[PDB]
């Protein structure tokens, strides 16, 4: 599809059999979502941005639908305020920039 | 253009005359600027990313040059780990994702 950034660029996404509302974000390297108890192995991270670092857990080939979309990849969980969805997934489903 | 995120989406931005490297970033509604002089008044301001809260100064109505693409709006200057162009700015060069 085609997303204007008028608003926060929102979708919905499909992970560990839940659905979840993430932000799409070229900023960011990795994707981080909210604290939520995963299954699996996962190796302990820190993760920096504006204001410091947060410790979280890594946890790998999580696989992760967005928007209809399937992919799969890392996944970092741990205390942030918001699921931040990072280009490394984002270069899974084919997403760009245009203007 | 058609910026593809298999690689840090950078761009060259020109403001205040010098030329500076930016992260293209559709995550942040704001635009922060490392600690830099810009000409004009400016008032304090607050922002809290992932890692937490920053002290920063605000300026308003700046002209900013992304890929020669023209825009006039709010910047923050801050201690930040990079420069990042929000969705205040991006909205401006008609910016959108695409997938
Ligand atoms: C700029 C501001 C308006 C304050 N907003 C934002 O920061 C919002 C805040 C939102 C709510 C909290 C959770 C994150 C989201 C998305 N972010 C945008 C978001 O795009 C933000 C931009 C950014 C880029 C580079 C350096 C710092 C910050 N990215 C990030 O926070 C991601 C997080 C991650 N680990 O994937 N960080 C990085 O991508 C990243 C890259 C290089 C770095 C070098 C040194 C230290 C830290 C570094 N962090």
């Amino acid at each position: 599809p085609q997303i204007t950034l008028w608003q926060r660029p929102l979708v919905t996404i499909r992970i560990g059999g839940q659905l979840k509302e993430a932000l799409l974000n070229t900023g960011a390297d990795d994707t981080v979502l909210e604290e939520m108890n995963l299954p699996g192995k996962w190796k302990p991270k820190m993760i920096g941005g504006i204001g410091g670092f947060i410790k979280v857990r890594q946890y790998d080939q999580i696989p992760v639908e967005i928007c209809g979309h399937k992919a799969i990849g890392t996944v970092l969980v741990g205390p942030t305020p918001v699921n931040i969805i990072g280009r490394n997934l984002l270069t899974q489903i084919g997403c760009t920039l245009n203007f």
